[PDB]
């Protein structure tokens, strides 16, 4: 039940709020009341406290509540003005992806694709688990974070391990494992 409701929250908060009549503010927030009411049209037993539980217990840091408003911290496919802190300390960052994507990435770098930002991770396991969602022969990309910063692509702390960055040029990918 938690996972099914969380997946619908991510759909609403990252991709298609307008399908439920919701319009996030410029920071990506909708009111908690609005979200609960939207979830109840699919899952009527859902309550504000069950959503609050999902947010508190989420292992990746998917969601953020500020008072009576809630957003997804990352993953959006519509423009959002996020106020996340910059990651200045990480030396290496990681991105897992199916091997089938590697030829394009070596030419183009990582691109945000359908999302606003490229997503990477401080954590090798999480990076690989993310890649495995997409396919079977996952490669672990090692990314030189200082290479990104030097080129004006600041990295932001979007989640426990999740990091977002405008893009990753291929010169900043040091290894594919």
């Amino acid at each position: 039940e938690r996972k099914r409701v969380s997946k619908l929250m991510a759909y609403i908060l990252r991709h298609s709020p307008e399908e439920f009549g919701l319009r996030p503010d410029v920071e990506g927030f909708v009111s908690l009341n609005e979200l609960v009411n939207a979830l109840k049209t699919v899952y009527p037993e859902v309550t504000e406290e069950f959503v609050r539980e999902i947010v508190e217990n989420d292992p990746k840091g998917r969601y953020e509540i500020r008072g009576d408003r809630i957003r997804a911290r990352y993953g959006h496919s519509f423009p959002v003005s996020l106020d996340h802190e910059e990651d200045t300390e990480s030396r290496f960052l990681y991105h897992g992806t199916p091997r089938r994507n590697l030829p394009s990435i070596l030419k183009e770098g990582l691109k945000p694709m359908k999302r606003q930002y490229v997503h990477v991770s401080t954590d090798k396991i999480e990076a690989l688990e993310t890649g495995r969602r997409h396919g079977r022969e996952v490669v672990l990309l090692v990314i030189d974070a200082e290479c990104l910063r030097k080129r004006g692509f600041k990295i932001y702390k979007a989640g426990k391990n999740v990091r977002i960055v405008e893009r990753v040029p291929p010169d900043c990918i040091t290894l594919a494992v």
